[PDB]
């Protein structure tokens, strides 16, 4: 899809099994979502964003479909304000910004 | 024109005749600039990201020039560790997600 930016761009993604809101984050390396139980081995990390650092769990190789295209790659979970779309997988995806 | 997101969308920007160099972020609301002594009135904000919240100084109706698009509008100013345009300024120089 073209997704102008007068509302956040929010979309339904798939994971874990699982339907959630997130938001398609350009200015986020990483994806990170709220709390949340997934399979399989995680790994302690930090991370900093605008108010400074949190921990996260790192979970790797986590099959994600957002708007129905499909990725596979890194999810942090941990006490974001709101899930975020990341440009790991944004680029997964086919993501271009346009103007 | 479009830009990838296998690196960090850093584009040039203008505002209060500096140049600078910002992210142009869709999951940032306003935009939010490194501290700087712009001239005129503001108001005391606090946004809130992965961390927490920063205190910035929001200004109003404040040009800003980006990749050689004009726009004009609200400008957050404070301790962010990057430079963010946000989707006030976006919209205003016809940016949009595409996959
Ligand atoms: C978390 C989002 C809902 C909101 N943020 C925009 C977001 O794009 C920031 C923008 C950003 C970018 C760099 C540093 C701080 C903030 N990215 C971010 O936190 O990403 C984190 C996950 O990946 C990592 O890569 C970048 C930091 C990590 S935000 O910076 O907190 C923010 C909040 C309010 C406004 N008006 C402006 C910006």
């Amino acid at each position: 899809p073209q997704i102008t930016l007068w509302k956040r761009p929010l979309v339904t993604i798939r994971i874990g099994g699982q339907l959630k809101e997130a938001l398609l984050d350009t200015g986020a390396d990483d994806t990170v979502l709220e709390e949340m139980n997934l399979p399989g081995k995680w790994k302690p990390k930090m991370i900093g964003g605008i108010g400074g650092f949190i921990k996260v769990r790192q979970y790797d190789q986590i099959p994600v479909e957002i708007c129905g295209h499909k990725a596979i790659g890194t999810v942090l979970v941990g006490p974001t304000p709101v899930n975020i779309i990341g440009r790991n997988l944004l680029t997964q995806i086919g993501c271009t910004l346009n103007f």
